[PDB]
């Protein structure tokens, strides 16, 4: 069919779609716009020949590429702050400036995470700690991973954890919300604070945190690096626990690939960052409404590069990141 069938997840996402269908309707290849209940939805749809291309995360990307569904990322959102890599962030494990442990003496310290099932604050660090045996977990009969990290830390704030309380125990906040998953210490400023107010040893945030919270008092913090060595926090390109791609739009692997690229390719031409025309696929940046944002890509995006023909979920996302995900299952 000259037709591709964008998978969209909400209402605002599919207006955004049917906009792009009129706007290039009298083009060739044309869009149309099948919407699902969920992301999986649209997984399991590209999969069955319903639909034909989505724009996922990371994790998701994760998940578009295993069995059943064997989906692969084409092409890739290019953003400004990781100058025309394929690369969303690095997740870095922070810790103050002066204390000597290094990641082999880990066991027993306290650590800030930002939430329980998030990706830089949880499952890059425990699935990494898993992976090269330091966190010991065989699968989910034994019970929740919560019961191995709380053998491995002291304590921990872990923002929505709920089987074990040493998780939470250094969380700040009243007894009923401390550990809410929408705490004080919740998310990358609330792991950072954790940190900074002495709470943790550790916190597993991302790059740009001690940037974005503390860019006057940098000097007081270090990384703790993968290969025992402790670096500055401008060093993240040389120890980071691993870098988190770039979301990714997603295909079946067969002969379409070609026709969602030259759609994509001509539409990112007309209607790309430098736009004269009402409509923008990427954006612009500054939508406030959670509903309203990211809508088909996301609206920090730049462009879009196409992912080598040989690339699978694997290759694109990474080593790292991709034994550190596989061992959280």
């Amino acid at each position: 069919k000259s037709v591709i069938r964008w998978c969209t997840v909400s209402s605002p996402e599919e207006k955004k779609c049917n906009n792009l269908r009129d706007l290039t309707q009298q083009e060739r290849i044309s869009l149309t716009c099948v919407q699902k209940a969920t992301y999986l939805d649209c997984i399991k749809a590209i999969a069955n020949n319903e639909a034909d291309a989505i724009s996922l995360d990371g994790g998701q990307v994760f998940e578009a590429g295993l069995a059943p569904y064997k989906l692969k990322p084409i092409a890739a959102e290019v953003y400004e702050h990781t100058e025309g890599s394929t690369t969303s962030y690095y997740a870095v494990a922070v810790v103050k400036k002066g204390t000597e442990f290094t990641v082999n003496d880990l066991q027993g310290k306290t650590s800030c995470h930002t939430g329980l099932g998030r990706s830089a604050g949880w499952n890059i660090p425990i699935g990494t700690l898993i992976h090269r045996g330091a966190i010991e977990w065989e699968g989910i009969e034994s019970g929740s991973v919560e019961q191995a990290v709380a053998k491995f830390f002291s304590a921990s704030c872990v923002p929505g954890a709920t089987i074990e309380q040493k998780l939470c125990r250094q969380c700040k906040g009243d007894p009923k919300t401390k550990c809410a998953r929408n705490a004080p210490y919740s998310g990358y400023s609330g792991a950072f604070h954790c940190l900074k107010d002495g709470k943790g040893d550790v916190a597993f945030v991302k790059h740009t945190t001690v940037n974005e919270n503390a860019p006057d008092q940098k000097d007081e913090y270090e990384l703790l690096c993968l290969d025992g060595s402790r670096q500055p926090v401008d060093n993240y390109k040389t120890c980071n626990w691993a870098r988190v791609a770039a979301h990714a739009v997603v295909a079946r692997d067969d002969n379409k690939v070609e026709d969602i690229w030259s759609f994509l390719s001509k539409a990112q031409s007309d209607f790309g960052v430098d736009t004269k025309s009402d409509f923008h696929l990427f954006g612009p940046p500054g939508k406030k409404d959670p509903v309203l944002k990211d809508l088909l890509f996301k609206d920090s995006a730049i462009m879009l590069k196409r992912v080598p023909s040989l690339m699978d979920s694997q290759l694109y996302l990474g080593f790292e990141y991709y034994s550190a995900i596989q061992s959280m299952r």
